[PDB]
């Protein structure tokens, strides 16, 4: 037979078991949610199964700690890793913090999906979040376009959400791209901004939104990550990252062809080539289908490079930390 | 007890029926299909009933011969009328030939609703939709704001879905308006197209479109509705304009403060007044909630305004049948 | 890559048409829509695919009136035929009176699937439907699970339809299921009617129902079909045949096992080999996995056994046809 | 205008914040998170509203720590309270012991939706559920109808998942209920168990399930609740609980007059009152539309009749707390 869809979820902390949530309710596939930890994936994969017989879908969710489960996977989406670096307060969280416990991780999930699932299309959410989507490629040995980040579906949702709520209309109907680095270098292109096409300049010339509170958009954009995790106390935001990882599956399960800002394997465009950087492109079935180039204006790319040297300089940082290849496996 | 919504559909053909089945599947709320044809609503409601059952909605789904049934209704969406004139071919189609067969009906329909659901929001379908939707108006006693006609989300789907399949993009992805009246002078505007904010320019620019195929989409967009009309053979196009209205009655039902360009009674906006045409505006629980004045171009500004024209000279039969003025 | 699905639509009038609507509203997989009646198939998948621009699906629609265009095709569903038959009042409509014109459709569809989409699972909904299954069976070459006839899942949610009605209760919580033959000896299952597994006798005993009622009800079932197509004055029921075809469609593609009604080829099953007839099945990734034996009385086995000599009745018509046996 | 319904969900921990991203995805309405924790539930509406915008709905999600924000709400689901007692081990964890903790939590929150919304439905879910629904319907006035608690079910959907996967069926086409108490003496019952209304009975004759195995399925039913807190390490469900208490929620706002298990106020059927307890119901706009009553044999009715003597006694136990009346306003 064709059997359903298998989605593994490498992670089943806050936005693992979200996504398998998603997942359920969306009855998108098969589900696998793996952990280092003990029981804790087996628990929720219970009550998301009980879930789905409430959802009257059709979905068998599985907990695991064992990498052989993955395999045969259409979709691995990986949150494997920390939250919160250890002896830091909420208000100086920073994503750069977690490279050292983080990167490691990524070389071992990279060389079980190299060995269990190598046809899969791999979406990262694990921070810092460009360098170690990079770490992951290098050691799963993945096509550059079944790799990517999730990251500026997130960055964007933020500042379409926003935008909508200043301007009192739909979501759905506000148009808006965050690209670059996922961190405080992301760029909200605000020049793309729109209303169904509609620029949103239009909007400040006719007053129903002023350049000062876009400015404060732009910087509340940048800063909602953060914004989050000062609130909640605990982690950090769940319930947004897990629907954009979702919605990044659902294009390439469905080769829907959307268009969707994410961490993608660069090989020239904007100036750059061998690194993942957020950058709007075309997800179907063969994935990463095509990065677009926007023409930005000499302003905005000049913000961009900045973004790409925020990466370059993490990435410094990964190759300082030395890792050896075939390290689980081969 | 908090009620379900109610929804009459006036007009149970093809496009009545369809909505229905949007109703059900979407579990919107109650249904009524009101039709001049004895028994046939009646017969579609059963089958729209147990198509309820399948899809494990929790809806009702009455057929009817009585504007009575109408009561009370939170939306009324009207098709009732002719799809293709009497004596014309299918290659002469013109909506603007159904003129004076449907305006007599609007007539009627605004009557009714006038005594049986004054309080409704209500989505005019009916061709020729600009002036159609102006005689529902004019002889319902609605608010300004609480009619509307359905064709823009209907034009710019078509000219979305032109774009997104030579772009090879989602639809999703691509903004595309089309404003104006609803026919042959509508104006599918290509300088506000946009795949995900991008503009259309950038693609031209790069070569993924040529200016000839995007001129081909524009006049493709225009000619959508009499191309379906010389292919299927009999009535014209149902499947699109369903869903554009139902899209639509959620905007009002949930309050969702939706962007579409409808065919909206004008107070000013564009320089013109007193008149129903196809601009952008917010929908949501207050009905047009905001026609949007756009920023055109003045050689934008000429084509709307020719098609305004278009709309002042069908309202001109309008005068002479003793239907308004 | 791995493909979007591909649903195959064999036959594109009203069945046909609004399961294509389905599948873009669902966004199940890309649709072919073939017909014999050259450019409406054509004009139909422009509105559709429209209106997949408004749901912001992802989904290519494609009319058609080439067999070669189904190769491929994971599903295929086939409506293609007469709805009443030439030269016949609404009042004695029969379905069996459609045999003659539609069995012939059925073997030359059955030679296009053969050789284009062999591995396809195939829902026939064509009347008779029990014995146009069997000669499209016959005639393609596919597995017995392969194949199976769309009619219990449409009674079925009649029958459920009409008992909620009557309790007032969501159809969801309905549990009723119709067997046998698609026609006036098809067997509505009275003992095992449930509302969440509560037998339908707890209602009778407390008064909420009449058996009186209950009758009533089990006659409507069978008559629906006929009901409807006196009511509608053209054509037959298509928004309920449509969205049963694909709920069954659902179970395959993502392999749901669900319990469903289907027409099903026997091999034993209540003592009957070699016809397909309505019995309750899991339908999943391999189409017909398992037909379900309930273990009915003495007087519901009669009354199946019945409904199972009307199908090798219309059988010996087709075998007189020249179509098979 | 006709505003959009309005869901207040008092308590925005696992369960409120997991019932509030269902009525995004859903667009169910505007949803109020409402805790006594500061900053928490803004944080999670931030993460909400933005996952509202990547599903392209139209809700807002409001965070706050005050009770006036639940005015006019048409649906009020409370999770307020303690999900594990101090000082006990996860193997002997208990809904009883959570009593003293949780009784007066209900009396403020039924003194606050007496004040500010009246007219709501009410779905409590704080455990023990039982009492907990009693309490709060005594102390907030509300009619008898209007106010239900969440248990029967999720535990129903258990039920309907462990012999759904048993039988290889989807669990839509499983019908199970789960009457009674909702804690051990819960009574998952066998007979009434069909699959698309054939009598599990029948897969019994055929030798699809065996007795000996449907047992098992009915103890692991009665436990599955303390199963999910021993292999979660913390707390106890929430994807299933969440989504047991939308669907309550969603028969009540669109009236479908669904046929799911509540503890509802008998008054008289069964051979009791005045108390709350798990039976079959009509839900629909009028809240709790029709308690049915099941013609049980002797020993279901016994079994019944046991479940509701823990109710009882529990019940005891909130006498013993005394709580007077008009504590924080009227
Ligand atoms: N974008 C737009 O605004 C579009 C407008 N249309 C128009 O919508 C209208 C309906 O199209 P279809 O549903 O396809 O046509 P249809 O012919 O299938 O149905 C029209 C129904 O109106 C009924 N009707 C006629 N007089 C009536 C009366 N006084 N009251 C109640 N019902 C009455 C008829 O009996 C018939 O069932 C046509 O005028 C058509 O031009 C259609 C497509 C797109
Ligand atoms: N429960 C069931 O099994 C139900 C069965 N039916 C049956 O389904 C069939 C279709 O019903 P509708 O869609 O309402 O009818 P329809 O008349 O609207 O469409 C049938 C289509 O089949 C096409 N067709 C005829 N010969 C063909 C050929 N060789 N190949 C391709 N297409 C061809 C026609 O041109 C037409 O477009 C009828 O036989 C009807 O009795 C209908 C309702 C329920
Ligand atoms: N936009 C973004 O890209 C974005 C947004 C939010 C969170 N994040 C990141 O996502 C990651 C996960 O966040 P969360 O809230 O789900 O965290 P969490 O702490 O709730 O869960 C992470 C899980 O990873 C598991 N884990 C640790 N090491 C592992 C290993 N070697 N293999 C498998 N599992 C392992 C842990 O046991 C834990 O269950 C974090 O790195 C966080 O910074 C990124
Ligand atoms: N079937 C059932 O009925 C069922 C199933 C699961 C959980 N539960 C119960 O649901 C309740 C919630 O579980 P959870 O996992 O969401 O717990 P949780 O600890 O994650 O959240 C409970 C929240 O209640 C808040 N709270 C405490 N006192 C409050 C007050 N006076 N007002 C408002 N908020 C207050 C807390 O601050 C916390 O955020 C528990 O009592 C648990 O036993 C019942």
């Amino acid at each position: 037979m064709t059997k359903r869809k298998k989605i593994s979820l490498i992670g089943s902390g806050m936005i693992g078991g979200t996504m398998a949530y998603l997942c359920a309710q969306k009855e998108l596939g098969d589900v696998v949610l793996f952990d280092v930890v003990k029981n804790m994936p087996q628990g929720k994969a219970l009550d998301l199964s009980h879930s789905s017989s409430i959802a009257d879908t059709n979905v068998k969710v599985t907990g695991t700690n064992s990498y052989e489960d993955i395999k045969g996977s259409d979709v691995v989406i990986i949150t494997a890793g920390l939250t919160k670096a250890p002896g830091k307060s909420d208000k100086e969280w920073s994503r750069d913090d977690l490279l050292p416990f983080n990167a490691k991780i990524m070389r071992e999930v990279g060389e079980n999906i190299k060995k269990y699932c190598p046809n899969a299309f791999v979406i990262v959410i694990t921070n810092p979040l460009d360098v170690m989507v990079k770490v992951l490629h290098e050691h799963s040995g993945l096509p550059k376009n079944k790799v990517c980040g999730m990251a500026g579906v997130l960055d964007s949702s933020r500042f379409r959400h926003f935008i909508a709520e200043k301007l009192n209309v739909s979501p759905r109907d506000v148009q808006a791209m965050v690209i670059g680095a996922h961190g405080d270098k992301m760029v909200p292109l605000t020049r793309y901004v729109t209303v169904n096409g509609i620029p949103l300049q239009e909007f400040i010339k006719k007053g129903r939104i002023t350049q000062e509170e876009i400015d404060e958009i732009v910087e509340r954009t940048k800063n909602a990550g953060g914004e989050i995790v000062n609130l909640l106390g605990q982690g950090s935001a769940y319930f947004a990252p897990a629907a954009s990882a979702i919605e990044m599956a659902e294009a390439y399960l469905k080769d829907k062809k959307r268009v969707l800002v994410c961490s993608c394997y660069l090989e020239g465009q904007y100036g750059h080539k061998d690194m993942f950087v957020g950058v709007p492109a075309v997800i179907g079935g063969n994935g990463v289908e095509k990065v677009i180039e926007l023409e930005l204006t000499p302003e905005e790319k000049e913000l961009f490079d900045k973004s790409v040297e925020e990466v370059r300089k993490l990435q410094k940082a990964i190759k300082a930390l030395g890792l050896e290849h075939h390290h689980h496996h081969h």
